């Protein structure tokens, strides 16, 4: 919509108050003109027709409980935009400042969030397994990272390339959580998962096996469920990324940690310069080794740690 850029205030899903970039034209709309070609948040109104209506508010105040999921979808899209821009010099998900669009209140009791090829979509959860999914910065950045992958490597969402596509999203969702720096960790979705149970999440990168996911190639899932295990086998790659960053000894193989910033640089370069639609795990290892070599040199600690981390998870 055409109007002036304004600044609203509201509360997110977890009750935290934040400022949001809005646009004024009769109503105040959730349209942030300060990043690229805009961030636009829409109301799906408990339906599944997308995108729904661009979110309109009479007073630029967003404190109703109905407002909260939209507050977070809009705000965390902006944090994720800033991360790619400031850290990777990437402008929006296509690298050319594509508008970021998100719809909230999708369906009823919908326990999921996803990138549908054109936009973000967040369920409200059923109140038991999940609260509104946009309350988790790692969920928002995970799903927006699928948009980044779709425009770069284009890793096919099936078998090994699919599990890489999933892992990349867990990695950058986690790195966005650390960048924003509010209670960061190596688990996925903890802020919105199971309001009755402390300390759980959907997945762990530091210990994938905590939730039944393989942490070594010898344990890969080889069946047909979950598109050949894209959410299951990502654990192998998540554990390798965790080891590259943090270090540790995993099945007797020691890895020297190089930190989050270098992990992010190595995997961003692999993503955008080396991976292709059909890349398998062993090709990811080569891309990550070539990436670390370009960035740090072939004799570097960085290259050696990458090689160690993939050895530790059984990937040659
Ligand atoms: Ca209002
Ligand atoms: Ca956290
Ligand atoms: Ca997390
Ligand atoms: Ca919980
Ligand atoms: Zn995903």
């Amino acid at each position: 919509i055409t109007g002036t850029s304004t600044v609203g205030v509201g509360r997110g899903v977890l009750g935290d108050q934040k400022n949001i970039n809005t646009t004024y034209s009769t109503y105040y709309y959730l349209q942030d003109n300060t990043r690229g070609d805009g961030i636009f948040t829409y109301d799906a109104k408990y339906r599944t027709t997308l995108p729904g209506s661009l979110w309109a508010d009479a007073d630029n105040q967003f404190f109703a409980s109905y407002d909260a999921p939209a507050v977070d979808a809009h705000y965390y899209a902006g944090v994720t935009y800033d991360y790619y821009k400031n850290v990777h010099n990437r402008l929006s998900y296509d690298g050319n400042n594509a508008a970021i669009r998100s719809s909230v209140h999708y369906s009823q009791g919908y326990n999921n969030a996803f990138w549908n090829g054109s936009e973000m979509v967040y369920g409200d959860g059923d109140g038991q397994t999940f609260i509104p999914l946009s309350g988790g910065i790692d969920v928002v950045a995970h799903e927006l990272t699928h948009a980044v992958t779709d425009y770069t490597a284009g890793l096919i969402y099936q078998n090994e390339s699919g599990a890489i596509n999933e892992a990349i999203s867990d990695i950058f969702g986690t790195l966005v959580e650390f960048y924003a720096n509010k209670n960061p960790d190596w688990e996925i979705g903890e802020d919105v998962y199971t309001p009755g149970i402390s300390g759980d999440s959907l997945r762990s990168m530091s210990d994938p096996a905590k939730y039944g996911d393989p942490d070594h190639y010898s344990k890969r899932y080889t069946g047909t469920q979950d598109n050949g295990g894209v959410h299951i086998n990502s654990g192998i790659i998540n554990k390798a990324a965790y080891l590259i960053s943090q270090g540790g000894t995993h099945y007797g193989v020691s890895v020297v940690g190089i930190g989050r910033d270098k992990l992010g640089k190595i995997f961003y370069r692999a993503l955008t310069q080396y991976l292709t639609p059909t890349s398998n795990f062993s090709q990811l290892r080569a891309a990550a080794v070539q990436s670390a070599t370009d960035l740090y040199g072939s004799t570097s600690q960085e290259v050696a740690s990458v090689k160690q981390a993939f050895d530790a998870v059984g990937v040659k």
